């Protein structure tokens, strides 16, 4: 089975290029430098942000550029998630409750991937906004941004790339723990071929790094948590801000989460 | 390095047996039926098991409340087995002490669930060291905040015990729970997460040989670290609701101060 694992990795890998347009490996070469080609225009004040709409309330203007990128993320997610053999087979209802449970969870991981100590890259990597600078809008918005950062920090410390990235994107969509999932049995048949495939990519490719695959699985439990503290921060902003509205595909995954 | 991990293993095992007193081997003998507990399924059945069992926690009058602290006497019985078991992991004593006292702290209510589990069915749970058995729908019917305090405990122990891990299984999984280098305020995490990466590749052998036919069950049940963390969130956010709601929680100022940690 090691040569079908190998051909399943790869699979996945060649679909996360084709669905994902920024993927780790550009992201670090536009964070780390020397390029200059691909350098970013940085945002780190309130003039600096009107000068890179000439070039690419203020919180809110920032909030709903969230909301409109990560539904752009969720229509890539989505398409990956075609790619997954045994995923369109599925029953619909359980189809759409794995995408329901399972884009924040890799929204959060994927923007780790833009992200360093100082802060995270923007419309396609053109730009750069600072952590400090989120950290410090208003009210409730400043604590928005930080918890994101707090998980990225640790998360890229176990240095995936991205054809590892690919396989454990897969194994979080395929969780058969989800709630409501009429079908548990072939969603799980198909979590253990990625968790294989998996187990086999982290070993050949990071053969020095111990014990990765624990380390990279017991990561889900700090994803989890910061969906739910995400949420609770969602639920106050909707009763704070009346006049302020959400993209009805967000509006659904996150009804009765 | 193989037999060192077997030796690992074994190592564990042998000090949870010393550290617990009722095994899951043994409870799994009583639920089943393969010596017969007092069971408990109404408010008649449970006067006369307090009669009969001799609780060592008996003294509020109220029912669900006497219920509740039992579970807290029990809980703080059980902090002081897993602190013994812990000073047996190699490694652990040599650790700087704050950072023992950390790990315990954190760690003990993931521990508790998790050991909980061996004592439950989807039908109720062992007490007095398997002399009693509480009914679940009986728990279930407790009043006001009561009886949706002990159903989700039952709905993790059913999901939990599907993975069939038997008690060397479980030696090393609660070890790996408490080396866990996230947690908050440790001094020195580096060897901390060294002593958990022997463990974890204790617990993985140990699943392959124990259960070579269960594929991927090492993924499965570290997956169940996620089931965990967020049952003992919820719970604390159901104490704190609690001890806002009921004025009838009198107990001794010196037992409050015994049971301040649940
Ligand atoms: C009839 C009589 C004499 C009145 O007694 C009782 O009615 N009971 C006493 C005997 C029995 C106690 O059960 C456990 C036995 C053991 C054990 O053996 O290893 C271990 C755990 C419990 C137990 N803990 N726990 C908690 O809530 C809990 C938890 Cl998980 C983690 C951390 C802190 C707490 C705290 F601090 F908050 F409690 C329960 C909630 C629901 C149920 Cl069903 C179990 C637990 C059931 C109650």
């Amino acid at each position: 089975e090691s040569a079908d694992l190998r051909a399943l990795a790869k699979h996945l890998y060649d679909s996360y290029i084709k669905s994902f347009p920024l993927t780790k490996a550009k992201a670090r070469a536009i964070l780390t430098g020397k390029t200059t080609d691909k350098s970013p225009f940085v945002i780190y004040d309130m003039n600096s942000l009107m000068m890179g709409e000439d070039k690419i309330e203020v919180a809110i203007r920032i909030f709903q550029g969230c909301q409109f990128r990560s539904v752009e993320a969720v229509q890539e997610i989505t398409e990956y998630a075609k790619s997954i053999p045994g995923f369109v087979n599925l029953d619909l209802n359980d189809q759409v409750t794995l995408l329901k449970y399972g884009v924040h969870e890799i929204i959060y991981t994927m923007l780790a991937s833009l992200m360093n100590k100082d802060g995270v890259l923007i419309s396609e990597g053109q730009g750069f906004m600072t952590r400090e600078f989120l950290k410090s809008l208003r009210k409730p918005f400043g604590d928005f941004m930080e918890p994101k950062f707090e998980f990225a920090v640790k998360f890229n410390a176990l240095e995936l790339d991205d054809s590892d990235l690919a396989i454990f994107i897969a194994v979080i969509i395929l969780s058969g723990d989800r709630p409501g999932l009429l079908n548990v049995k072939p969603i799980e048949d198909i979590q253990d071929n990625l968790l294989q495939a998996l187990e086999l990519q982290l070993k050949l490719n990071h053969p020095e790094s111990s014990q990765l695959f624990a380390k990279l699985l017991q990561k889900m439990t700090d994803l989890r948590q910061i969906v739910t503290e995400h949420v609770q921060l969602l639920q106050v902003i909707k009763k704070t801000e009346t006049d302020m509205s959400l993209h009805p595909l967000l509006q659904e995954i996150y009804k009765d989460l």
